[PDB]
């Protein structure tokens, strides 16, 4: 029953393009790829190669392949121990999943900051330019289960834990910069509205539900979230191309005890890039796992994710000086007003070992924090913090989940707490109680300081009566929405069009469509009347008359708002489709690898079948997929080479192929007879800006197609799209 | 610092008599002691001195005598994170105790045979005479709960962890050779039965109320143990000395194939001892944690428990020999048919670091048995089979409990088991199923052989129908009762027939005590007339005529059933009070202690105050505890020197000291001026045999006193204490 | 049939002496003392009498003395559910005791105002003397685990749950009107150095030991609550001879919104009375169910507790 | 035992039986029978031995097994007829 002979079971230990080789776990496909946090996980890794096979307790076990029963035909013994520990393992392996974010996928690495922030935070991590944090980064969807589908329309999450020498610190973020609501009582009302309906639990991974839209439409505070979601930004290309952000505002803390508000940021250095939502739909079936194959590819590719750490500062005494509240979770700080100040890159560079272990049960909570940061009395931040701990003890077991290894800190920890269910460490201190003097009172409490010192909150002042009420601040919800919608192009309205039509038309009630489209009025009239067009809805005289929203402090618009109104490319470790004949031009073949090799954008080589195909000068091409077993959803162009053209002329997957990657923008390049295919997809002879047209793939044809590839889709295209069958 | 500046809040780190020293942690009062198992748990032995005191995320606490509040006397803040991990550890610290044998108490140690039984065992375990393997041992009740008392009436568990090179191997004993019950399905309705009652939960710790005896008495295989359970042996002085017993026929396997029927026995170096009756039941209340402080302190006095473990070997052709089944586990094999032969020694030389790790989070299980071992179908162990892997899901809270560091083995473990709850192990595994080509099929199962084998389990003959029946061979119940009975010495037969008494007199229900009664006149007709008399029943002439049962195998007695037929007395690591006066005489006191000491035995120095006081010769002697404080229930004699007799001869609590020792049948020596006491315990002028008494303490007055102790207690002192008040 | 002939198995269902019967789940004790929430347990209550023997999945149990092997001195089969569901229920019955007050004693009972309280709050089991409230009450130790003993040295809890017509309200007292400790942060602290010591988790039910008197010494806020354990009030003769209190200023809040701060108490109509020290030691070893022993046999007896 | 809880898990009401069903089982987690049996074990005179055991027959008997004949050694095999 064993390996190949050839060894072929093995993947190379060196990293290699998407498809190469199998995947592997991180520490046997980059061994040597090392930071503190992955060296001290090593007590807990277990190997195989060469061990015997054996119970939990260390019995060899000689017949891995039977029962214990009375004769070869006979009952099943209960005293067949070695089956009941099997079996009982397996029956109790599943733990509750996360009660949100469920669906997620995760990656180590570091981070250093480019300079130290000792003027603006004591905290350590932040404080030297050659101090290095180990991360460990989890990225998930929200609404749908961990066995849900990664392309779907949904907020996603970006959660990263800093081991620092003072303590872990978790910046628990998403990939917009505001939230749906205002005060964290109303999660589990706002949470129950966009999941799965009690009834029946439909639908799975998607807000175009009844009870969404409801709670929307009587609740104009998630409006601007709402416009993030029905955005493209609801559809990343790959949680390599999304920004990142800690959604609320938090405080930094220096030395000298001055506080400056702060919110974070995440920019991703591959760029900003999503899909469209045909793609990203019919993706959740052709490839469920898209984005976390994506990332673990990329990892093994050396494409690592990097990302780089941003602050808004404001200072104490600007608090007021907006037209938002800072504390408002539902506002954004447009960076027209206070920019993003640089801070520092974050990489990841090696996948985990065993998934269910590492990401499963990681637990990030943003109540971690470390000295030199603290929290504001934004409403939503404050209730968080008491959600992240309360639920690990159903969903990890109980209160020792900082033992469970992904969990543990780096930096020391000691402290007079005991006991709990799955008790790891052995305490040896006399006392468990302080103060104590038979253990001289250690571990001992430390002063706050510059460094090195306890945690000590910052002394805001508070006054006011215990209170259940919302701050009048909160109360205006139309003027960020407005904001949004005028900074995008006018590709990434329509598709916001698109996304708010396709939703409410699922909605069965139709008096809760019209609620929707009398919000949106109120924002801006050119989508209001977009989305009731589409939805058979005509405005009243009293909707056409609504007062547009104020500007944001005078802003008119923020090109950072847009994915792409300000080009930020990078090809590097995006992936080419080439459609194969079976007498491929190798001189064609040659060309095309060479270029993309050169900017690192990587190949598959598809055909009508598996196995191989042999060139013109006798190259053996081993196929990667067949052409409907790696849509062109699954890459970002595609690459047609000259040959025997006739073999897959009158291919309908072929076609297909190319008629999915046309509806989609992508980019395409047909070299000699492959332009015979330009027929299919309507392009006249001048050609059309997205088709790249040559005799042959050259020098030329390459750096056309790659600087196609660096503007992410052909949005000109757009309107030739509508008649396409496809 | 709070600590003293004289240094003596930390107890000395070598071996010290019982008081000498507070008691402190294994590794910080023992450092120097090590095995293999030991030096495996250091990885998460956790220490403090010298370290800051943090969150579990460490960070670290500046203030840990206070909540963060709005204002001085203001509410607590929810983001207060540090309260809440605090008090959330602290809210979660139970699990669940074990459903029986939850209180219990434990140590570190080890085992090696006495010569290699390869030609009977291939278990690595006993294969070397020099192969030394680590053991835990738990000690336990059965009934009471965790926090119940030590020397109450019940069976006792003794259950040894072997840590062996091929795996764990629990021996899950008692300290009677049989149990109450025949086939594991009644287990529910005996424990139910001997439980507190379901509606009230009364009584803890105790067999004395009616359902328990309702049970027996409709149920006649229980009336073996409970012939034990009422004798001294369910009272023992210490867990150093009582037997144990594996409770089952078990097999050994040897290399050639040969199965040889096996019950283990666990022989106490230190003798065989028990309480009396009033003296346990009183001691449950003045010090309900005796034997687990009695265990303790002699490991860190050095008293190591020792046992010498035994095997009673029955050829596989010898099955239907006897006259009772081998594998009825209400039957005894008598130690004249078959002799226990001797195997080897343990010894128990480390206490725990931290009892809830180490101790309540210890599983123990009779299936975990090792290639050299195997079963039978003994009904009532193959029941036992399922049980104890099941009930640890919800103890242990879920399938990874054998990662917790104290049940984890030193040999190694490799499989393709994955995730649950608390999953500590990262398997870096390509494959998690076998047969497997992607990691050449590792783990690899083994073929079984003489050494280092794969397990496969006997190949014992099964023929029969699918039955729920009990083997008419078992429905024999009188038999071993009544041997046992005759096994006793005379006043080991007045303490049981007192047991079932005094038991019998707190069932409310008088029917259920002559339903007992009728059971006793099945077995003996002594023993069922002295227990009737004391009830006030009287037997009918058809009671008077029940014919008693056969002999067992010719035999009308075993002396090696009694704990006291035969003299096994051990005087090391028992106790002496020694009562003082304001003027002691030191001359005595010197000689006292320095007999004392020669053998090993301990001595605490007692008072009407704490303090010191001042022998004649103005030597100071500290007080160890007040005559109230300390009583004579945990000593095993008293000693009152000479001096100023005066000072306590009208001291109500000094002469009832000495009445409840008589009373208890210990030794008591007088010497000079304490010759006064005599009075109070209505001794003669010319003495009586169990009363050390001289003008001075020596010559050969101290030899007198340890032969007394080295016989445990004066049994014919019986007949003089039903007169004394006490 | 097993019963005795005479009908001696079965007590009395009306009040008897302690001693004078067996003790008895208290619906068949006393099937007619009834109020609101015994009356609504009714749905979940389960009788046994002239009932078959079942599985939970309700089917019928023709052998419960054994199990399923193949011949009568064979092993036991895997295919035997009976055994295991049997066996499953009980390996699974024990719950977390609580991390204190886990020894405790409990039981069903009724309130009632002796006048309106309008005037200082609109609770609604106050607004009337007609307003019968049922409660359920448990008198607990403190240190000591469930299967502890009951005449330790300790502080008793006194909890109380009302059911109100607006809510259930829990007025969670102890038998004195302090605590030890000021701020809820060193609660670990503090119960950590009073319960049993780490090391080797001695002792049981005791504050008579280094670690809880080296806490005291260093925390002097503690010695108040000190002075009542270490007084007789440590050491109850019985839950019905003991005071209670809420422990904190709470406030009542009225229908025109004004607050009124109150600390609550209850007052035993049976009087106070306490055990005395060697008594209460004795007595751990002699019958440690005592006070739960002599609660459940005062209400058979109909010596009901009674508070003000 | 993970998934729902405990053992109590025929208690959660779209899993009870709609027949009657009454042992001696008692606790467990999230227990919601109240059982008011003076006797939690069998055999018991307390509660004149009820719930009883009842005898198989042709309708509404007790469960015994098939009395099929077993006959072999102890072994971890695949019978031959399996492959
Ligand atoms: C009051 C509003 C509120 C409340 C109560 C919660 N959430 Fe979360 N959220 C929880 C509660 C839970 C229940 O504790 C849970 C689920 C399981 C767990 O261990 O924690 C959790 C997960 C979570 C992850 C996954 C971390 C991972 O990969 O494991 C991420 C990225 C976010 N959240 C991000 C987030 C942001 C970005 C600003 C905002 C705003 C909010 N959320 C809102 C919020
Ligand atoms: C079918 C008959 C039957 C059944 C079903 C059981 N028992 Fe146990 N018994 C279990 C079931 C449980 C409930 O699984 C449990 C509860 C917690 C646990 O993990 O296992 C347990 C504990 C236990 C200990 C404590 C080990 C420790 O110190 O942690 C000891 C020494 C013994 N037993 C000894 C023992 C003997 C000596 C021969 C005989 C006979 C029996 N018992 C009878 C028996
Ligand atoms: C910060 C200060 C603090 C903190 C944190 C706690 N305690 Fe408690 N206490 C808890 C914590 C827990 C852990 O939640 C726990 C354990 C299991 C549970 O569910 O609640 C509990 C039980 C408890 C009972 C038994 C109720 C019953 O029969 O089940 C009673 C009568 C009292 N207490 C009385 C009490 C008073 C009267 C003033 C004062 C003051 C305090 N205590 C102080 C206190
Ligand atoms: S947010
Ligand atoms: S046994
Ligand atoms: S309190």
């Amino acid at each position: 029953s064993l390996a190949p002979e050839d060894g072929s079971h093995r993947p190379a230990a060196e990293p290699t393009p998407p498809g190469a080789q199998p995947t592997a776990p991180g520490s046997l496909k980059a061994p040597d790829t090392r930071n503190e946090k992955l060296n001290s996980l090593e007590d807990v890794r277990k190997g195989s190669e060469n061990y015997a096979l054996t119970t939990n307790q260390g019995v060899r076990i000689a017949d891995d392949q039977n029962s214990l029963r009375a004769g070869s035909r006979g009952p099943t013994l209960l005293e067949d121990f070695i089956l009941r520990e099997k079996i009982t393992h397996f029956d109790h392996e599943r733990i509750p999943e996360r009660i949100v974010h469920a669906r997620g996928s995760a990656a180590h690495g570091y981070f250093q900051p480019y300079k130290s922030l000792s003027d603006i935070t004591k905290a350590d991590f932040l404080s030297d330019p050659n101090k290095i944090t180990p991360v460990f980064v989890r990225f998930s969807t929200v609404q749908g289960g961990a066995g849900s589908a990664d392309t779907v329309r949904d907020i996603r999450g970006f959660a990263t834990k800093f081991y620092t020498e003072e303590g872990i610190f978790d910046l628990v973020g998403n990939n917009t910069p505001i939230f749906f609501i205002q005060d964290a009582h109303k999660f589990p009302d706002f949470v129950h509205a966009v999941k799965p309906e009690p009834h029946w639990a439909i639908p799975q991974g998607q807000s175009a539900h009844d009870t969404f839209w409801d709670y929307v439409s009587l609740q104009p505070e998630t409006l601007h979230n709402v416009m993030w979601a029905m955005s493209d930004r609801g559809i990343p290309r790959s949680y390599r191309t999304m920004e990142g952000f800690g959604c609320h505002t938090f405080r930094l803390i220096n030395a000298e005890g001055k506080a400056t508000f702060v919110r974070f940021h995440w920019k991703p250095l591959a760029g900003k890039a999503s899909l469209v939502w045909d793609e990203a739909q019919k993706l959740t079936g052709r490839d469920p796992d898209f984005h976390r194959r994506e990332l673990w590819e990329a990892i093994e590719a050396g494409d690592f994710p990097e990302y780089e750490l941003g602050f808004q500062l404001i200072p104490e005494e600007d608090e007021f000086k907006f037209d938002f509240d800072l504390l408002d979770p539902t506002k954004l700080i447009p960076e027209e007003l206070v920019p993003v100040q640089r801070v520092g890159k974050m990489v990841l560079n090696r996948n985990p070992d065993n998934f269910f272990a590492e990401n499963e049960q990681a637990a990030f909570h943003p109540g971690h924090i470390v000295p030199g940061l603290d929290f504001t009395n934004d409403p939503l931040l404050q209730g968080r913090l008491f959600s992240y701990t309360d639920t690990q003890i159903s969903r990890l077991g109980g209160p020792n989940f900082h033992e469970i290894p992904i969990n543990r800190p780096t930096a020391p920890y000691h402290n007079f707490q005991r006991d709990g269910m799955h008790r790891m460490g052995i305490d040896t201190n006399p006392a468990n109680y302080e103060p104590n003097s038979i253990n001289d009172n250690w571990p001992r409490e430390t002063p706050p300081g510059p460094k090195r010192g306890g945690f000590e909150s910052y002394q805001e002042r508070v006054e006011g009566n215990k209170v259940r009420e919302r701050s009048p601040s909160f109360g205006e919800y139309y003027s960020h929405p407005r904001l949004f919608w005028l900074s995008q192009t006018p590709f990434e309205q329509r598709h916001i069009v698109d996304g708010f039509s396709f939703e409410l038309s699922k909605v069965v009630r139709p008096y809760i469509r019209e609620r929707v489209v009398d919000q949106l009025a109120h924002i801006d009239l050119t989508l209001a009347q977009a989305v009731a067009k589409n939805l058979g809805i005509e405005l009243t005289d009293d909707q056409l008359n609504i007062t547009p929203p104020p500007d944001v402090n005078g802003l008119k618009k923020d090109p950072s708002l847009s994915l792409y109104a300000i080009p930020d490319g990078d090809v590097k470790g995006r992936v080419v489709a080439i459609l194969l004949n079976d007498e491929v031009r190798s001189a064609d073949l040659l060309a095309i690898l060479k270029a993309l090799k050169a900017k690192g954008v990587h190949a598959k080589l598809l055909y009508s079948r598996m196995g191989e195909v042999t060139a013109d000068d006798g190259t053996v091409l081993p196929i990667a997929a067949t052409f409907a077993g790696a849509p062109s959803l699954t890459v970002d162009a595609v690459i047609v080479p000259a040959g025997n053209i006739a073999d897959i002329a009158d291919n309908g997957d072929a076609n297909y192929y190319l008629m999915e990657a046309y509806k989609h923008l992508k980019p395409i390049a047909l070299a000699g007879d492959a332009r015979k295919f330009k027929a299919t997809i309507k392009i006249a002879d001048q050609g059309e800006e997205g088709i790249v047209e040559a005799d042959s793939a050259d020098g030329s044809f390459m750096d056309e197609l790659l600087t196609l590839m660096a503007a992410h889709r052909v949005w000109s295209r757009i309107p030739k799209i509508d008649k396409i069958p496809a």
